[PDB]
């Protein structure tokens, strides 16, 4: 398949070269897999996700995400316009309230569900889980990202907006997970985004167009906004039967776009996700 006038974040998962505005896919896109989203909560009834989104957990007093951070997060993992898999399961799980803030139990117990409820759910290509959440360093908020990783489920995580070492956060610099930073348009580091020995791949963070609460949709920045793509990504990669979830993340960035992107300090990895797919 082939998207015309996509998003860039899209078309650039799908290129060996900046500059273009066509997604390309397997018409898959992630039929039979499932992505859950601990985020802020998705917007199920927005017209975007066809049906395919929905609330499984909350942790306060609605699954509504009044904030719209999940939502654009769910929209760029697979919706049918700003999504990277098209045709996948989403599942929201609100561990954040509608401030974008919650507490690091709630976030950890929201992990631990994810690692119970997939037994609950129909994945037989697999489970991805997005946490596009963070903040300092936990040693308990690692564990338990890596119980996740363990049970079988793909773990990505955001790097980080501090402009540093994503040593001193979590679950970030969890070893175990998929920890991605943040580009630009013009194949650069996001000015905000972290990096470090730990980042394991880059996706598009800056400028990323998606879904939002309302039915409507906005352009949002963030290495918040670059978990998604490679949480969409390895869920279209299992379908195709690329790869498992405990080796995704070594195989997208096996895959990846090897040293096309400018201002990444030393020591921390040129690998920018790409699916790889022809035509």
């Amino acid at each position: 398949a082939a998207q015309t006038n996509a998003p860039w974040g899209l078309a650039r998962i799908s290129s060996t070269s900046p500059g273009t505005s066509t997604y390309y896919y397997d018409e898959s896109a992630g039929q039979g897999s499932c992505v859950y989203v601990i985020d802020t909560g998705i917007e199920a009834s927005h017209p975007e996700f066809e049906g395919r989104a929905q609330m499984v957990k909350t942790y306060y007093y609605s699954s509504r995400d009044g904030n719209g951070h999940g939502t654009h997060c769910a929209g760029t993992v697979g919706s049918r316009t700003y999504g990277v898999a098209k045709k996948t399961q989403l599942f929201g799980v609100k561990v954040l309230d509608d401030n974008g803030s919650g507490q690091y139990s709630t976030i950890i117990a929201g992990m631990d569900f994810v690692a119970s409820d997939k037994n609950n759910r129909n994945c037989p290509k697999g489970v991805v889980a997005s946490l596009s959440l963070g903040g300092g360093y936990s040693s308990s908020v690692n564990s338990a990202a890596a119980r996740l990783q363990s049970s079988g489920v793909m773990v990505a995580v955001a790097a980080g907006n501090n402009n540093a070492d994503a040593r001193n956060y979590s679950p970030a610099s969890e070893p175990s997970v998929c920890t991605v930073g943040a580009s630009d348009r013009y194949d650069r580091r996001s000015s905000f985004s972290n990096y470090g020995s730990v980042l394991d791949i880059f996706g598009p963070g800056t400028s990323i167009l998606s879904t939002w609460i309302g039915g409507s949709t906005r352009s949002i920045s963030g290495t918040s906004m670059a978990t998604p793509h490679v949480a969409g990504l390895a869920a279209y990669l299992m379908t195709l039967g690329k790869t498992t979830a405990a080796s995704a993340c070594r195989y997208i960035a096996d895959t990846a776009n090897k040293g096309d992107l400018s201002n990444i300090p030393f020591g921390t990895v040129n690998l920018l996700a790409y699916n790889n797919y022809q035509a």
